[PDB]
């Protein structure tokens, strides 16, 4: 019945516990915001948008992903998979894009805190969330109208987004999409970095979160990125346990930040501790 060996339940044993512990702490997250006046700033709102992310990813994609594991096949509706495809791919942008905004936020404001106050509105921020997650829900279109644009699944032993044949797409969207936002992302948070470190400390405490959430990605998605664009050019080439594995480093980076946030802010465990 397209099971699993008895030698692959003790992976997914955890792999469930994961599932539900990403969805335990953005939930947790999610309702210390909407529980508490002290929570409604600004960079809240990026925190907020970032935390919704990563239910998405750890609610759709994750279940998902672990039924998929255990049953090696996908025969279980061509829409269905279409909305996983485009519910894991839109999650895992919008959580680098949501990141990119607060690191644009926080390196404006940091640029120097005199200039960039008139520009810090909620709305303004609201609005930057929503431009980014439409940003992020246009990868809709490539995976739902491949087979339009291009005229080109047809694999009924595993279902798989429609230019996953498509070298030069594959490697064009991963430099953009990974690539372009990481070093961006850096170049502003070493320009944050250097003037925290030369002015004095509250700084030294969102410094160090921001940090720690981009350390947290630049560090955990990586190795799924790297071998991304190593194997778009190596065909012989298809280590199954590498890939599988830095899949779940990313989805286990989308469960850190929850517990990224309780040590970085004095307010997130405030309202963690009861
Ligand atoms: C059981 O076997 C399987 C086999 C396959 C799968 C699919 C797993 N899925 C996991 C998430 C992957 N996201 C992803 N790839 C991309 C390639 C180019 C551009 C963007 C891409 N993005 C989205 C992204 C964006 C920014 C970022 F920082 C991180 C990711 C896509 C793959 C699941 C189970």
């Amino acid at each position: 019945t397209t099971m699993a060996s008895p030698q692959l339940m003790p992976l997914v044993v955890v792999l469930s516990t994961i599932c539900l512990v990403t969805v335990g702490l953005n939930l947790l997250v999610l309702y210390a915001v909407r529980s508490e006046r002290k929570l409604h700033t600004v960079g809240n709102l990026y925190i907020v948008s970032l935390s919704v992310a990563d239910l998405i990813v750890g609610a759709v994609v994750m279940p998902m992903n672990i039924l998929y594991l255990l049953m090696s096949k996908w025969s279980l509706g061509r829409p269905l998979c279409l909305f996983w495809l485009s519910m894991d791919y839109v999650a895992s942008t919008a959580s680098i894009f949501s990141v990119f905004i607060l690191c644009i936020d926080r390196y404006r404001s940091v640029q120097q805190p005199l200039r960039y106050l008139k520009y810090r509105t909620k709305t303004r921020a609201s609005a930057t969330i929503l431009g980014a997650w439409f940003l992020s829900f246009l990868w809709v279109i490539p995976i739902l109208g491949w087979n339009h644009f291009m005229q080109q699944v047809r694999r009924e032993d595993k279902c798989e987004t429609d230019f996953y044949d498509v070298t030069w797409f594959k490697v064009m969207t991963a430099i953009i999409n990974f690539y372009l936002p990481t070093l961006l992302m850096l170049w502003f948070y070493a320009k944050i970095y250097k003037a925290v470190k030369r002015q004095l400390n509250r700084e030294r405490k969102a410094a160090k979160q921001l940090g720690f959430i981009m350390a947290a990605f630049i560090l955990c998605w990586i190795p799924y990125f790297i071998f991304f664009m190593v194997i778009a050019f190596c065909k012989n080439c298809c280590n199954e346990h590498l890939h599988m594995f830095t899949i779940w480093l990313g989805y286990i980076n989308s469960t850190l930040n929850p517990l990224i946030y309780p040590l970085c802010n004095e307010n997130f465990k405030k309202t963690f501790k009861r």
